DNA sequence: CGTCCAGTCTAC
DNA sequence: TAGACCTGGACGG
């Protein structure tokens, strides 16, 4: 997922889990090569934040739990496929990686990270990742200070279009999004990056890495919502103007990613 | 049946 | 910088 959809499964984890206690361990599926999360507690209760592409999840041992032990946090990029899903404990989805299960009395359930291609990660420690920059969403302010203040850096002697998925200066800015925030401003995404961004040191560039991924999460859904699969999915394609859309024009990368687009590719263009 | 398509991470 | 990492759906023969 992109920042949008790790804040709402954030959002859906503390909506979902806030009157729910987990008992005993926390289950890895045996093909998992992320590591063993080494916590077990008779009691306690499941939390979330998001920061650009990375969710940290908090297990918070309720008063006298058995064993000692304090709380601990996980980190977890979603790669192309990963997601929570709180299901029945005997109906575990497949491709359910790591399980947090709850504890009796009532329905048995499973907090499940789901990884089809496991392309996701998780860490022991609830730092974020080294060099990954601030979250669009959440801290807007100190996003755009550290790209503007960075714009001697080689990152943004590339096309705008590569530099909007470098995650030092764009954390949570994904495929879907560089296409809909270049879009809406109709920069070419083969302009050079220091161009466009010297060029505003009127909402501009550095605010829709906010704004649009902003509406993604106000729309609600992508499989955190109340309402169905289909609902989620059709609301989303409504809401998206450029990404796959008939009519635009589409290029690869450098790195094989496809940039969709309207007119202009712009002077960096293969 | 087959091919193609959908974010890091690491070996060159 | 190219290839690795992986599964499932759409689609073509």
């Amino acid at each position: 997922g992109q920042g949008p959809e790790l804040h709402l499964a954030s959002q859906f984890v503390n909506e979902a889990c806030r009157a729910l206690v987990f008992g005993g361990c926390v289950e890895k599926s045996s093909v998992s090569r992320n590591p063993e999360v080494p916590f077990e507690s008779s009691a306690y209760r499941i939390s979330a934040s998001a920061r650009g592409k990375e969710l940290r999840l908090i297990l918070s041992p309720l008063p006298g739990a058995q064993p000692q032990q304090e709380p601990l946090a996980l980190v977890f990029r979603f790669g192309m496929s990963g997601s929570f899903q709180l299901v029945p404990r005997e109906e575990l989805p497949r491709h359910a990686h790591l399980r947090f299960y709850t504890a009796p009395p009532g329905p048995r359930l499973a907090l499940c990270f789901v990884d089809i291609r496991r392309f996701g990660r998780w860490d022991l420690g609830g730092k974020w990742q080294p060099g990954r920059g601030p979250c669009v969403l959440q801290e807007y302010q100190q996003f755009r200070e550290n790209v503007l203040r960075n714009l001697a850096d080689k990152a943004f002697d590339r096309p705008i279009c590569e530099a909007l998925l470098d995650q030092r200066f764009f954390n949570g800015i994904g495929n879907y999004l560089r296409a809909e925030i270049l879009y809406r401003l109709k920069i070419p995404p083969f302009e050079k990056a220091r161009s466009v961004l010297e060029a505003l040191q009127n909402p501009d560039l550095l605010e829709l890495c906010h704004s649009v991924p902003k509406e993604v999460v106000q729309l609600g859904g992508r499989g955190y919502g109340s309402e169905s699969g289909e609902e989620d999915f059709a609301a989303f394609r409504a809401w998206l103007r450029c990404y796959g859309m008939p009519g635009m024009s589409s290029l690869q990368d450098r790195h094989g990613r496809t940039i969709w687009f309207q007119g202009d590719p712009g002077p960096l263009a293969p």
